[PDB]
């Protein structure tokens, strides 16, 4: 099923985005949890980490790419957190493949 | 030396000790020694990456690698009920060992902010 994600994929509703590619998506979090908090999205609608097949391999490190770039540009040179969240335990909350970049502040241990 | 020599260079090299749930030529996955989570591992490259900042174009297939063999392992390891997947950058990211790892955490409820 279609979700918020996917709506700001398409431009219908609006987010403040940092990137984009033809396949995917970077964009500010609306509900940040350090003072720089991005998502960085595939446009393939995968609902979530464990679904993801073989050949969406180079994809997902694609993610993984456009996540450090942006994060160089936003200024984080001291470094940053990135965190896939999938189901219930992960407390993924929203159903598209969605990789989280934080930084700007300690990130501190345990990750959650 | 094929792995480098930080600890994770040394686990690759058979040198030193690990748990180990999956390897194949591109990538490792073993168990933390000082787990956050009830099941706590760590997906790394062979190939000796420091960080992540410094991870270059072509090894775009290779990270998403450690992710795709992070979520069959978690699979394999019946965490059925979900997990975290984390890769700390830095400092201000906490990173500790300066070899690319992937942790994957489950067996609990993962709480928000993730640290
Ligand atoms: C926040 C931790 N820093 P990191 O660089 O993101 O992760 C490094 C991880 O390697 C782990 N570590 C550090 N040394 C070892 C080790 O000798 N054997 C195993 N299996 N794991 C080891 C350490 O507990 C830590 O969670
Ligand atoms: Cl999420």
């Amino acid at each position: 099923g279609d979700t918020i994600f996917g709506k700001i994929i398409r431009k219908e509703i609006p987010a403040k985005i940092i990137f984009e590619d033809d396949r995917c998506l970077a964009f500010h979090d609306i509900s940040p949890q350090a003072p720089t908090h991005f998502l960085v999205i595939p446009k393939k609608h995968i609902s979530q980490i464990s679904v993801a097949e073989d050949d969406d391999e180079s994809l997902l490190g694609h993610l993984m790419i456009v996540g450090k770039k942006c994060a160089a540009d936003l200024g984080l040179n001291k470094g940053y957190r990135m965190v896939v969240n999938e189901g219930s335990d992960g407390g993924q909350s929203v159903y598209h493949v969605n990789l989280h970049v934080l930084g700007g502040r300690q990130m501190h241990w345990p990750p959650g």
